[PDB]
């Protein structure tokens, strides 16, 4: 029981008050296992993280191609949860975000100081977000070997540190608006990500397909909960996480998304390149600023962990101070450095909404081909 002042979504506050225990209890679920993998043919490995190895293979009886992520030792619930997230998402008969939009079952946080955060532009339009949510084909068990594993639709997807150096202006517009859509649809169904990045995000760029991947760590919110902070990666954890404020919502992944962002824009990555949990949040600091780092914790009355006492006094980084002849075709105009400077702020209710950046100016030529 840490925080002090008490914190609301701005957006899509009451989701899982309006749904019940069925939707988002994962911890009483029991995950149905299909005794065998006889179903599938098994390659090759096609990739990895810290929860999984991911094998390439078919599904026999359509000729689908597939993958299957082996899941590597963990709770039991870390298990169910991801596969009651994916279920929820996939299997929405309506997805939230194709009906008509009504601003006051949107903006639902009511508090005078919240409701400022409004802005003056708003993607309002139906969108098929739902449709870059990857989708689970099945849950597979090997009796011998006792191996969890999910089995998903396959992306011929490579890996960003080789896609991201070529693409366009206008292709980054395009990807990084399917990744909002993405989120807006995940948030609008009252559940967080919690580790956006680009090794989530699969892309196959010769079909300009997209989808959000990796959904073993997201969770549901819930108004007034205090979630574990130990979540994401440390290049992507907003300040939130570091100061350990444990009441975040939906905005913890619009900060991961402006980290990502900013990334690409200014070619340097990561961006906030800690060297430690410690250093993670110098890094920002650095660029933030000392000032309104302060001004944020005196908002939410937090007592910074012990740690983060031999910080320095920091002057503010305009992001101009980012730009140069390397990155200047993507970074070189105001809207995309007005874009990165409301996603990437200290207090998590001052951040965008996914709708809101889907609004910003920087995508109006993406908006304008929507028609
Ligand atoms: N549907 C897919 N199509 C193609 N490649 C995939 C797919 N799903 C996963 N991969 C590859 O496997 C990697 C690991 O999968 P995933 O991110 O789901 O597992 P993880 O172990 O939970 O990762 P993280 O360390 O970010 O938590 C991905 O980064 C990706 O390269
Ligand atoms: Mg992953
Ligand atoms: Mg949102």
């Amino acid at each position: 029981m840490k925080c002090r002042v008490w914190s609301e979504a701005r957006v899509y506050t009451n989701i899982n008050k309006q749904r019940t225990e069925e939707y988002w209890d994962y911890e009483n679920t029991v995950i149905d296992w299909s005794t065998n993998t006889k179903d599938y043919e098994i390659e090759n490995k096609v990739g990895r993280g810290k929860y999984s190895e991911v094998f390439q293979g078919v599904k026999l009886d359509s000729k689908v191609k597939i993958v299957i992520k082996m899941l590597k030792p963990v709770k039991k619930k870390k298990i169910k949860r991801e596969i009651k997230i994916l279920t929820d998402l996939s299997n929405e008969k309506v997805p939230p975000t194709t009906l008509p939009f009504q601003k006051d079952q949107y903006y639902t946080n009511q508090k005078e100081d919240v409701l400022k955060f409004i802005r003056p532009y708003i993607f309002d339009q139906p969108h098929n977000g739902h449709a870059n949510i990857i989708h689970l084909f099945d849950i597979i068990k090997d009796p011998i070997s006792k191996t969890p594993a999910l089995v998903f639709e396959y992306v011929d997807n490579v890996d960003f540190r080789i896609l991201y150096p070529k693409l366009t202006d206008l292709e980054i517009r395009f990807y990084m608006f399917e990744l909002l859509k993405a989120l807006d649809y995940c948030h609008s169904m009252g559940i967080m990500h919690r580790d956006v990045k680009p090794h989530n995000v699969m892309i196959d760029h010769k079909n300009k397909k997209l989808r959000l991947i990796d959904w073993g760590l997201a969770e549901f919110y819930h108004v007034n909960m205090e979630y574990n902070v130990r979540v994401a990666s440390r290049f992507f954890k907003g300040p939130e996480l570091l100061v350990d404020y444990r009441m975040y919502d939906y905005s913890l992944d619009l900060w991961s998304f402006g980290t990502m962002l900013a990334s690409m824009i200014f070619k340097r990555e990561p961006f906030f390149h800690g060297t430690s949990n410690t250093d993670q949040l110098v890094k920002i600091v650095k660029v933030l600023g000392t000032s309104d780092f302060e001004k944020y914790l005196l908002k939410y009355e937090i007592t910074l962990p012990r740690e983060f006492y031999d910080m320095d006094q920091y002057i503010r980084k305009p992001w101009h101070r980012f730009i140069n002849d390397g990155n200047k075709h993507l970074s070189g105009n105001d809207e995309i450095i007005d874009l990165i400077d409301n996603l990437l702020r200290y207090d998590h209710q001052e951040r965008l909404t996914a709708k809101e950046a889907m609004g910003h100016p920087w995508f109006a030529p993406i908006r304008e081909q929507i028609e």
